[PDB]
């Protein structure tokens, strides 16, 4: 293995846990040589953690509601940010020298181990405001200091969008205008939100299921091998990995 | 003046001509020291050209249907690209050493003369596929050679999107991964297509009315000083410039 480097994701409940299982399975399918880590909350059932342990190398419990937790004081100032402050613990994983964070609503389509050639903070442009990076996929260097700086910003300013992206863009404010290599190609975080896709979509490495309805919210029908009601192949691939690679794992 | 440098736009009919008048007026309002040039087709009425001559320094006729025109042979190979091939004549303006091209559906909100500090090809990211630049605002160096290269590409490949953006991104294919200074801030070409706008929208320099319905397609009502049926201030500002600055110009 590479014990030094990891893909890291986050699950705060059993639903998003299904995303992480598909994500993690997709990274394994494409033969990552890196470690797979999921940050989990106590809202994730013990039974679902057990399933998570079959795909991830580490299942690391984070509970911001605990007074022992580093973020707990910040949560009391900003109680609307529990999920965000949990995600930012990704910077506390100081046993790793470099990590790629990935949202549980991502799916990997090709080997993306070359991301570890990048430096903090490397991320793809967000559609809709492309001078902000999308926080669903980013390369970072674990650090207690950086983590504590991020907590402080969250304390002072909250997030301009109620999630982690605002706060990450505010702290990492030089991304839009400094060093192009920190701009991940859009194909490493391709929002499922048209003629450009016909030309470039085939080279997609990561698809990101941005928005309200997540792939596990759909009703899957084995009879038709698809869901009840743009490029629907990605949603179908999600459920292929789920039914094929994930389902037989704890038995 | 600066006789060396110009803002350049394009009008193929009387409708888009109204956009160019508002654009040009907005550049004058914000006190550009550069020259204002509009490329016009014979589909633009002589009476509307006369109004255009009150705002622009040069009204340059381009007719791709003419056998004397440089693009005419390319048009016969690709007859669906008349508008595109007309726009690309912007590169034929070799009397200027550097130009900013702007679509007739842009409106300037602040002085953007600092764009002339940039080099070919400097453009803002397109929302939706942000590793392509949006072709509504770009800094370029006039050149017969570049122009002829662009014609050839148009001949060989057409455009992957039926307009000029595909062809410009294909020719200028290194934009996404080389030299960040060629990435215009999104505020220099802000698509009217939300929490990021609350934080960053106020610093907008150029708004771009992307999409089907253009500002002059709206019915303006002087009684209410707004239109019949997101951030509606931009559309209202368009019509303010039209009614205030443009309307009294030929009398
Ligand atoms: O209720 C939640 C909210 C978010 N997350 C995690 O935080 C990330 C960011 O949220 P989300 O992906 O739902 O936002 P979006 O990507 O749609 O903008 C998710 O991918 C998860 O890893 C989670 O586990 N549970
Ligand atoms: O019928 C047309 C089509 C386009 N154009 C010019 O070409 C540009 C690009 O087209 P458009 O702005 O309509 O495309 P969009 O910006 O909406 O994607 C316009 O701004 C105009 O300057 C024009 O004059 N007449
Ligand atoms: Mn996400
Ligand atoms: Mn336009």
């Amino acid at each position: 293995s590479m014990t030094d480097q990891a893909f890291v994701t986050l699950t705060t409940n059993d639903a998003y846990a299904k995303g992480a299982l598909v994500l993690g399975s997709s990274l394994k399918q494409h033969r990552t040589t890196r470690r797979l880590v999921v940050l989990a909350t106590p809202q994730v059932s013990d039974s679902m953690r057990k399933v998570l342990e079959t795909v991830f190398d580490e299942v690391i419990m984070v509970d911001v509601l605990d007074s022992g937790d580093s973020a707990h004081l910040t949560l009391m100032k900003r109680p609307e940010l529990g999920v965000t402050l949990t995600k930012l613990h990704c910077w506390s994983l100081t046993q790793y020298s470099k990590c790629v964070f990935m949202d549980a609503d991502t799916l990997v389509l090709a080997n993306i181990d070359d991301l570890f050639d990048r430096e903090e903070l490397s991320a793809a442009p967000d559609p809709g405001w492309p001078d902000c990076f999308n926080s669903g996929v980013f390369v970072y260097q674990p650090s207690v200091e950086t983590y504590n700086q991020l907590l402080h910003l969250a304390s002072e300013q909250g997030s301009f969008d109620g999630g982690d992206q605002g706060i990450l863009n505010t702290f990492f404010s030089s991304w839009a205008t400094t060093d192009i290599r920190k701009h991940l190609p859009f194909i490493y975080n391709l929002s499922s939100i048209l003629p450009a896709f016909k030309v470039f979509g085939a080279s997609a490495k990561v698809v990101h299921f941005l928005g309200r309805v997540k792939p596990w919210n759909y009703t899957y029908d084995p009879k038709t091998k698809s869901v009840k009601s743009t490029h629907p192949e990605f949603l179908i691939l999600w459920w292929n990995i789920f039914t094929t690679n994930v389902l037989p794992l704890l038995q």
